[PDB]
Protein backbone atom coordinates (compact mmCIF):
# COMPACT_ATOMS: atom_id res chain seq x y z
CA UNK A 1 0.00 0.00 0.00
CA UNK A 2 1.73 3.07 -1.11
CA UNK A 3 -0.80 5.53 -0.30
CA UNK A 4 -2.74 3.71 3.12
CA UNK A 5 -6.60 4.67 3.00
CA UNK A 6 -8.79 4.56 6.10
CA UNK A 7 -11.06 1.86 3.25
CA UNK A 8 -8.12 -0.16 2.03
CA UNK A 9 -9.28 -3.03 4.80
CA UNK A 10 -12.90 -2.69 3.56
CA UNK A 11 -12.44 -3.01 0.07
CA UNK A 12 -10.53 -5.18 -1.65
CA UNK A 13 -8.04 -4.03 -4.43
CA UNK A 14 -8.32 -0.27 -3.39
CA UNK A 15 -4.56 -0.35 -1.84
CA UNK A 16 -3.47 -1.42 -5.75
CA UNK A 17 -5.56 0.59 -7.69
CA UNK A 18 -4.38 3.53 -5.14
CA UNK A 19 -0.34 2.39 -5.66
CA UNK A 20 -1.52 2.28 -9.96
CA UNK A 21 -3.30 5.89 -9.85
CA UNK A 22 -5.09 8.49 -7.24
CA UNK A 23 -6.37 9.95 -10.78
CA UNK A 24 -6.00 12.46 -13.36
CA UNK A 25 -6.47 15.71 -13.71
CA UNK A 26 -8.35 14.91 -17.08
CA UNK A 27 -10.85 13.05 -15.41
CA UNK A 28 -13.98 15.85 -14.27
CA UNK A 29 -16.71 14.80 -11.27
CA UNK A 30 -19.21 17.40 -11.08
CA UNK A 31 -20.97 17.50 -7.43
CA UNK A 32 -24.80 18.21 -7.53
CA UNK A 33 -24.92 18.85 -3.40
CA UNK A 34 -24.37 21.75 -1.55
CA UNK A 35 -21.54 24.26 -0.80
CA UNK A 36 -18.55 22.85 0.41
CA UNK A 37 -15.91 24.39 2.91
CA UNK A 38 -12.43 25.13 0.57
CA UNK A 39 -10.84 26.52 3.58
CA UNK A 40 -10.27 23.40 4.85
CA UNK A 41 -6.71 21.58 4.47
CA UNK A 42 -7.68 18.55 2.77
CA UNK A 43 -8.71 20.31 -0.42
CA UNK A 44 -5.11 22.19 0.02
CA UNK A 45 -3.52 21.38 -3.20
CA UNK A 46 -7.40 19.38 -4.58
CA UNK A 47 -8.44 20.51 -8.12
CA UNK A 48 -11.47 21.55 -6.96
CA UNK A 49 -13.58 24.36 -7.97
CA UNK A 50 -17.04 26.43 -7.63
CA UNK A 51 -19.59 26.95 -10.48
CA UNK A 52 -22.97 28.03 -8.58
CA UNK A 53 -25.99 27.42 -10.69
CA UNK A 54 -26.67 31.06 -12.49
CA UNK A 55 -30.19 30.64 -12.18
CA UNK A 56 -30.13 30.31 -8.69
CA UNK A 57 -30.46 33.94 -6.21
CA UNK A 58 -27.49 33.75 -4.10
CA UNK A 59 -28.01 33.17 -0.65
CA UNK A 60 -26.74 34.52 2.78
CA UNK A 61 -23.53 33.03 3.93
CA UNK A 62 -23.91 30.82 7.01
CA UNK A 63 -22.23 31.54 10.14
CA UNK A 64 -19.25 29.57 11.71
CA UNK A 65 -21.36 29.75 14.36
CA UNK A 66 -24.48 28.18 13.27
CA UNK A 67 -22.30 25.25 11.84
CA UNK A 68 -21.12 24.89 15.50
CA UNK A 69 -24.18 24.62 16.81
CA UNK A 70 -25.14 21.79 14.56
CA UNK A 71 -22.06 20.21 14.80
CA UNK A 72 -22.69 20.63 18.39
CA UNK A 73 -26.19 18.52 18.19
CA UNK A 74 -24.38 16.30 16.13
CA UNK A 75 -21.27 15.33 18.85
CA UNK A 76 -24.17 15.17 21.51
CA UNK A 77 -25.69 11.93 19.49
CA UNK A 78 -29.15 13.52 19.93
CA UNK A 79 -31.77 11.50 18.21
CA UNK A 80 -35.44 11.70 16.78
CA UNK A 81 -37.33 14.39 17.76
CA UNK A 82 -34.56 15.69 20.93
CA UNK A 83 -32.22 16.19 17.62
CA UNK A 84 -35.31 18.03 15.72
CA UNK A 85 -36.70 20.06 18.72
CA UNK A 86 -32.67 21.19 19.75
CA UNK A 87 -32.50 22.17 16.00
CA UNK A 88 -35.31 23.77 15.99
CA UNK A 89 -34.51 25.92 18.98
CA UNK A 90 -31.02 27.33 17.74
CA UNK A 91 -30.69 27.71 14.14
CA UNK A 92 -34.19 27.20 12.99
CA UNK A 93 -33.80 29.02 9.66
CA UNK A 94 -30.50 27.66 8.51
CA UNK A 95 -31.02 24.05 9.54
CA UNK A 96 -31.43 22.37 6.64
CA UNK A 97 -28.80 25.03 4.26
CA UNK A 98 -26.38 23.41 6.87
CA UNK A 99 -27.54 19.67 6.26
CA UNK A 100 -26.67 20.40 2.49
CA UNK A 101 -23.36 22.41 3.10
CA UNK A 102 -22.44 19.65 5.59
CA UNK A 103 -22.98 16.74 3.09
CA UNK A 104 -21.34 18.77 0.31
CA UNK A 105 -18.09 18.73 2.54
CA UNK A 106 -18.35 15.15 3.45
CA UNK A 107 -19.07 14.07 -0.02
CA UNK A 108 -16.25 16.21 -1.83
CA UNK A 109 -13.81 15.27 0.63
CA UNK A 110 -14.45 11.88 0.66
CA UNK A 111 -13.61 12.13 -3.58
CA UNK A 112 -10.79 14.68 -3.36
CA UNK A 113 -9.51 14.87 -0.01
CA UNK A 114 -5.69 15.23 -0.44
CA UNK A 115 -3.36 12.52 1.16
CA UNK A 116 -1.57 13.57 4.76
CA UNK A 117 -4.59 15.82 5.36
CA UNK A 118 -7.12 14.72 7.62
CA UNK A 119 -9.17 13.22 4.80
CA UNK A 120 -7.83 11.19 1.87
CA UNK A 121 -10.30 10.65 -0.30
CA UNK A 122 -10.29 7.93 -3.08
CA UNK A 123 -9.31 10.48 -6.10
CA UNK A 124 -7.21 13.14 -4.66
CA UNK A 125 -6.17 14.29 -8.16
CA UNK A 126 -9.01 14.33 -10.34
CA UNK A 127 -10.43 17.75 -11.37
CA UNK A 128 -13.70 18.45 -8.99
CA UNK A 129 -16.09 20.75 -10.01
CA UNK A 130 -19.07 21.74 -6.88
CA UNK A 131 -22.15 23.04 -8.05
CA UNK A 132 -23.95 24.34 -4.87
CA UNK A 133 -27.93 24.07 -4.21
CA UNK A 134 -27.92 25.47 -1.30
CA UNK A 135 -29.30 28.79 -2.63
CA UNK A 136 -32.36 26.87 -3.47
CA UNK A 137 -36.72 18.05 -11.23
CA UNK A 138 -36.57 20.52 -12.46
CA UNK A 139 -33.61 22.21 -10.72
CA UNK A 140 -31.86 19.08 -11.22
CA UNK A 141 -32.48 18.78 -14.64
CA UNK A 142 -31.11 22.19 -15.30
CA UNK A 143 -28.04 21.46 -13.14
CA UNK A 144 -27.15 17.86 -15.37
CA UNK A 145 -27.31 20.10 -18.34
CA UNK A 146 -25.02 22.44 -17.09
CA UNK A 147 -22.60 19.77 -15.35
CA UNK A 148 -22.49 18.14 -19.36
CA UNK A 149 -21.37 21.58 -20.71
CA UNK A 150 -18.78 21.63 -17.64
CA UNK A 151 -16.90 18.45 -18.94
CA UNK A 152 -18.54 16.24 -16.81
CA UNK A 153 -17.24 12.63 -16.79
CA UNK A 154 -19.22 11.69 -13.86
CA UNK A 155 -21.92 13.35 -12.37
CA UNK A 156 -22.13 12.69 -8.58
CA UNK A 157 -26.04 13.53 -7.61
CA UNK A 158 -27.37 13.75 -4.11
CA UNK A 159 -39.77 13.83 -17.71
CA UNK A 160 -37.26 16.58 -17.75
CA UNK A 161 -34.98 14.61 -15.64
CA UNK A 162 -35.66 11.12 -17.05
CA UNK A 163 -34.31 12.84 -20.64
CA UNK A 164 -31.32 14.67 -19.11
CA UNK A 165 -30.16 11.45 -17.21
CA UNK A 166 -30.43 9.66 -20.38
CA UNK A 167 -28.92 12.36 -22.58
CA UNK A 168 -25.72 12.15 -19.88
CA UNK A 169 -25.61 7.91 -21.17
CA UNK A 170 -25.76 8.81 -24.98
CA UNK A 171 -23.08 11.27 -24.18
CA UNK A 172 -20.48 9.00 -22.33
CA UNK A 173 -20.64 10.48 -18.46
CA UNK A 174 -21.30 8.55 -15.75
CA UNK A 175 -24.18 9.29 -13.47
CA UNK A 176 -23.51 8.00 -9.72
CA UNK A 177 -26.73 8.31 -6.75
CA UNK A 178 -27.17 6.87 -3.98
CA UNK A 179 -30.36 4.35 -3.76
CA UNK A 180 -31.40 6.08 -0.59
CA UNK A 181 -26.30 5.35 -14.33
CA UNK A 182 -25.02 3.89 -10.88
CA UNK A 183 -27.38 3.53 -8.21
CA UNK A 184 -25.12 3.07 -4.64
CA UNK A 185 -26.39 1.33 -1.95
CA UNK A 186 -24.64 1.39 1.81
CA UNK A 187 -22.52 -1.59 3.52
CA UNK A 188 -21.99 -2.64 7.04
CA UNK A 189 -17.80 -2.19 8.57
CA UNK A 190 -18.01 -6.05 7.92
CA UNK A 191 -19.17 -6.05 3.83
CA UNK A 192 -23.25 -6.21 4.67
CA UNK A 193 -25.96 -3.97 3.53
CA UNK A 194 -26.71 -1.51 6.28
CA UNK A 195 -31.07 -2.22 7.16
CA UNK A 196 -31.88 0.93 5.79
CA UNK A 197 -30.46 1.08 2.32
CA UNK A 198 -33.12 1.31 -0.30
CA UNK A 199 -34.40 -0.99 -10.18
CA UNK A 200 -31.84 -0.06 -7.30
CA UNK A 201 -31.01 -3.96 -7.37
CA UNK A 202 -30.71 -3.72 -11.10
CA UNK A 203 -27.86 -1.36 -11.93
CA UNK A 204 -26.66 -0.46 -8.22
CA UNK A 205 -23.84 -1.82 -6.38
CA UNK A 206 -23.05 -1.80 -2.56
CA UNK A 207 -20.29 -0.22 -0.99
CA UNK A 208 -18.79 0.85 2.55
CA UNK A 209 -21.20 3.18 3.78
CA UNK A 210 -20.83 2.78 7.24
CA UNK A 211 -18.65 5.34 9.57
CA UNK A 212 -17.26 7.27 6.52
CA UNK A 213 -14.53 9.71 7.53
CA UNK A 214 -14.96 12.68 5.83
CA UNK A 215 -15.10 16.56 6.08
CA UNK A 216 -17.45 19.06 8.16
CA UNK A 217 -17.84 22.47 7.83
CA UNK A 218 -15.56 25.27 9.22
CA UNK A 219 -12.85 22.91 11.42
CA UNK A 220 -10.12 20.88 10.51
CA UNK A 221 -11.46 17.85 12.74
CA UNK A 222 -12.99 15.64 10.76
CA UNK A 223 -16.50 13.44 11.29
CA UNK A 224 -17.74 10.13 10.61
CA UNK A 225 -21.15 9.60 8.82
CA UNK A 226 -23.08 6.60 7.85
CA UNK A 227 -25.98 6.61 4.81
CA UNK A 228 -25.75 5.85 1.46
CA UNK A 229 -25.02 8.85 0.39
CA UNK A 230 -21.75 8.28 2.25
CA UNK A 231 -21.55 5.16 -0.24
CA UNK A 232 -22.09 7.04 -3.07
CA UNK A 233 -18.80 9.03 -2.94
CA UNK A 234 -16.70 5.76 -2.62
CA UNK A 235 -18.17 4.40 -6.19
CA UNK A 236 -17.65 8.07 -7.68
CA UNK A 237 -14.25 8.27 -6.51
CA UNK A 238 -13.59 4.38 -7.94
CA UNK A 239 -15.12 4.98 -11.01
CA UNK A 240 -12.96 7.92 -11.42
CA UNK A 241 -10.09 5.97 -10.69
CA UNK A 242 -11.12 3.69 -13.18
CA UNK A 243 -11.48 5.80 -16.00
CA UNK A 244 -8.00 7.80 -14.78
CA UNK A 245 -6.41 4.42 -15.57
CA UNK A 246 -8.13 4.73 -18.82
CA UNK A 247 -6.49 7.88 -19.68
CA UNK A 248 -3.19 6.25 -18.34
CA UNK A 249 -3.21 3.48 -20.69
CA UNK A 250 -3.35 6.11 -23.81
CA UNK A 251 -7.38 4.84 -23.84
CA UNK A 252 -10.82 6.97 -24.19
CA UNK A 253 -12.77 7.63 -21.75
CA UNK A 254 -15.34 4.46 -21.41
CA UNK A 255 -18.18 5.56 -18.63
CA UNK A 256 -20.37 2.35 -19.59
CA UNK A 257 -17.36 0.28 -19.80
CA UNK A 258 -16.85 1.33 -16.26
CA UNK A 259 -20.40 1.31 -15.20
CA UNK A 260 -21.14 -2.56 -16.21
CA UNK A 261 -17.32 -3.76 -15.36
CA UNK A 262 -18.23 -2.84 -11.55
CA UNK A 263 -21.62 -4.25 -12.24
CA UNK A 264 -20.68 -7.59 -13.64
CA UNK A 265 -17.98 -8.34 -11.46
CA UNK A 266 -27.08 -6.48 -1.96
CA UNK A 267 -27.86 -5.03 -4.99
CA UNK A 268 -25.69 -6.59 -7.53
CA UNK A 269 -23.33 -6.97 -4.76
CA UNK A 270 -20.35 -5.28 -3.32
CA UNK A 271 -17.78 -3.54 -4.94
CA UNK A 272 -15.06 -5.92 -6.57
CA UNK A 273 -12.01 -3.53 -7.85
CA UNK A 274 -10.43 -6.73 -8.28
CA UNK A 275 -12.73 -8.30 -10.68
CA UNK A 276 -12.99 -5.36 -12.52
CA UNK A 277 -9.60 -3.99 -13.01
CA UNK A 278 -9.13 -7.41 -14.71
CA UNK A 279 -12.77 -7.14 -16.98
CA UNK A 280 -10.82 -3.58 -17.73
CA UNK A 281 -7.44 -4.00 -18.24
CA UNK A 282 -6.90 -7.75 -17.98
CA UNK A 283 -8.23 -11.05 -19.88
CA UNK A 284 -11.39 -11.46 -18.15
CA UNK A 285 -13.39 -14.84 -17.14
CA UNK A 286 -16.23 -15.35 -20.11
CA UNK A 287 -17.93 -16.52 -17.03
CA UNK A 288 -18.52 -12.80 -15.92
CA UNK A 289 -20.68 -12.18 -18.93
Amino acid sequence: ALHPHDLDERIPGLADLHNQTLGDPQITIVIIDGDPDYTLSCFEGAEVSKVFPYWHEPAEPITPEDYAAFQSIRDQGLKGKEKEEALEAVIPDTKDRIVLNDHACHVTSTIVGQEHSPVFGIAPNCRVINMPQDAVPLNLARAIDLALELGANIIHCAEILVQAIKKCQDNNVLIVSPTGTLAVGAAKVDGTPCHFSNNNTKEGILAPGEEILGAQPCTEEPVRLTGTSMAAPVMTGISALLMSLQVQQGKPVDAEAVRTALLKTCLRGFVNIPGAMKVLFGQPSVTVS
